[PDB]
């Protein structure tokens, strides 16, 4: 059996668990770490908000079996286990599970975050990063997570409350048909807050229907995509690109690299009898391929686009294993 051409055993139910992991699974950075065995020396056993190593070890040992060449398909019963006695979109819980297993901070120093004070965005997102890094340095940091830039302008006293956040993924709003572009475009759109989601103003003290802008700072060598299709389900056929995604112009940034990114996963839903998924590309032909629980077959780039496509991951050119841009 080829490495990585795994199924996974559909356990029961378990929304798109077996999807994400094949999209995890199928980024190289991630699960080269693991099979080389890089984990063990940063395995955070006494993290208040970690499962001391249990989320990134269940998660190593079903890697190693993935790619171990020995199984047409295995059962990921055991990091299921693990995953859910840390969380009660699983996207967010999985990474911040194995993040927090493996975060090479020890004790978090509390950090207040100071407010942009008309300095200028590249001293404020610089500060916000490395703040970030105090508390949060590890291997699910180097690989997913970027930062955007966030203003709220006050309708009452006008104050412009400037602020950088991370961020492990992007969830898009969806502009019939349309192109990937378009819904980044319309992500960095200013909107005018609603009744049903305000913002506290500090200076007055009272919530506010605040215009709120957000813009693109940094990207990671992993930038995975969330079409938000809940919240009954958009259909909409959002047209992306297997290749050459040129994210510059979306960058405020202007010290960020090439940025250019080439699709290697997506996390499908049908029919929400909803069920989920994935086609990925595999580290070592090159080739595509559908997942569907234990089912592996091959693919064509030619069906990646279709109405289903929901989680995108694409990686960083400058970023990919073994060849120099
Ligand atoms: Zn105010």
């Amino acid at each position: 059996e080829q490495p990585g051409l795994c199924g996974l055993s559909n356990l029961g139910n378990t929304c798109f668990m077996n999807s994400a992991i094949q999209c995890l699974s199928n980024t190289p950075p991630l699960t080269e770490y693991f099979l080389n065995d890089k984990y063990q020396e940063e395995l955070n056993f006494d993290n208040p908000l970690g499962m001391r190593g249990e989320i990134a070890k269940s998660y190593a040992e079903l890697i190693k079996q993935m790619w171990s060449g020995k199984f047409s398909y295995v059962t990921p019963r055991a990091f299921k286990t693990q995953v859910g006695r840390f969380a009660p979109e699983l996207l967010a819980f999985l990474l911040d599970g194995l993040h927090e297993d493996l975060n090479r901070i020890r004790k978090k120093p509390y950090i207040q975050l100071k407010d942009a004070d008309g300095r200028p965005d590249k001293v404020v997102a610089e500060e916000a990063w490395e703040n970030h890094l105090k508390r949060n340095d590890s291997i699910i940091v180097d690989i997913f997570h970027g930062l955007f830039k966030s203003t709220l302008v006050c309708p009452e006293c006008a104050k412009i409350s400037v602020t950088f956040d991370p961020f492990c993924y992007l969830t898009l709003p969806l502009a019939s048909k349309v192109k990937l572009k378009d819904c980044i475009e319309l992500f960095t759109t200013k909107e005018k807050l609603g009744a049903e989601d305000p913002w506290y103003c500090p200076n007055c003290k009272e919530h506010q229907q605040a215009t709120k802008k957000l813009d693109l700072w940094s990207l990671p060598p992993v930038l995975v995509v969330h079409l938000k299709r809940f919240s009954d389900k958009l259909d909409t056929l959002v047209d992306f690109p297997i290749n050459d995604l040129d994210m510059s112009e979306f960058l405020i940034n202007p010290n960020a690299g090439p940025c250019r990114y080439n699709l290697i996963a997506v996390s499908n839903h049908y029919g929400g009898g909803g069920h989920y998924t994935a086609f990925a590309k595999n580290k070592d032909d090159g080739k595509w391929y559908y997942f569907d629980d234990s089912s592996v077959s091959t693919a064509s780039e030619d069906q990646i686009v279709s109405k289903a496509a929901y989680v995108l991951f694409y990686q960083r050119q400058d970023t990919f294993s073994g060849t120099g841009f």
